[PDB]
């Protein structure tokens, strides 16, 4: 089992061919995180190319694959594993899984240890969505993603989480906007249903008064950016 032939098996949705792999791993106490199954300049592991290559929202190698990880004693689990190249870095399956638009596929990786704080921070991403799996679901209007996100038992993602920018997801919102009617509709939609959802969440936190580190909360930042009908909206919530 070289990283080639994986990949090629991974790529393919053929769990079948994975016969051995374990058996291999442990016989020479290797895991599917190594250097030698990543990819050189990127990182990039089986289970992204897994999540990469979705058939209608699933790939049957995913879950014998966090399987195999999981048996293989692996002590850096594979499904945390972020790229490290400078223009995919910090991207992780959960991302690549929200980028597919896959709810199947955010659940299993969830269910199964995935970091639902982790940055894809690289030079990319600066769309810029702010970082962070449920700033990108929220940018992508994945309401169903987010409500996963945000309600799950095994790792629920933090409405006050904060990127490299110390931008939230209000921030991130706020940058993605429009100014076309209809696309502000939709976003004023996905930034009052998460504060909605925030008075049951973070029944006590003032999410709207985090600011970055240029020192703009969502108002200031909506300002700053030319946005008039987030900035109005935002305003009116208060007053």
């Amino acid at each position: 089992f070289d990283r080639d032939r994986l990949f090629s098996v991974v790529s393919r949705g053929v769990p079948e061919e994975l016969t051995g792999l374990l058996e291999y791993l442990r016989w020479n106490s290797k895991y599917l995180t190594d250097s030698a199954y990543t990819e050189g300049s990127t990182g990039k592991t089986c289970l992204m190319k897994a999540v990469l290559n979705l058939q209608d929202g699933v790939n049957a190698c995913i879950m014998p694959l966090l399987q195999i990880d999981k048996d293989s004693g692996n002590p850096k689990p594979l499904v945390n594993a972020q790229c490290t190249d400078e223009f995919y870095q910090g991207h992780s399956a959960l991302h690549i899984a929200i980028e597919k638009r896959s709810l199947q596929c955010v659940k299993l990786l969830v269910e199964n240890g995935a970091d639902v704080h982790l940055r894809a921070c690289g030079r990319f991403f600066q769309f810029y969505f702010g970082e962070l799996p449920l700033s990108l679901a929220a940018c992508t209007k994945q309401w169903d993603v987010v409500t996963y996100l945000l309600e799950n038992p095994h790792q629920p993602a933090s409405l006050e989480a904060t990127d490299s920018l110390g931008n939230t997801v209000l921030h991130a919102l706020v940058m993605i906007a429009d100014n076309s009617p209809e696309n502000s509709a939709l976003v004023i939609h996905m930034y009052d249903g998460l504060l909605q959802m925030g008075a049951r969440l973070c029944p006590t936190v003032q999410l709207e008064e985090i600011s970055n580190h240029q020192g703009l909360t969502p108002l200031k930042l909506a300002a700053k950016e030319g946005k008039i009908e987030i900035f109005r909206h935002i305003l009116q919530r208060e007053f």
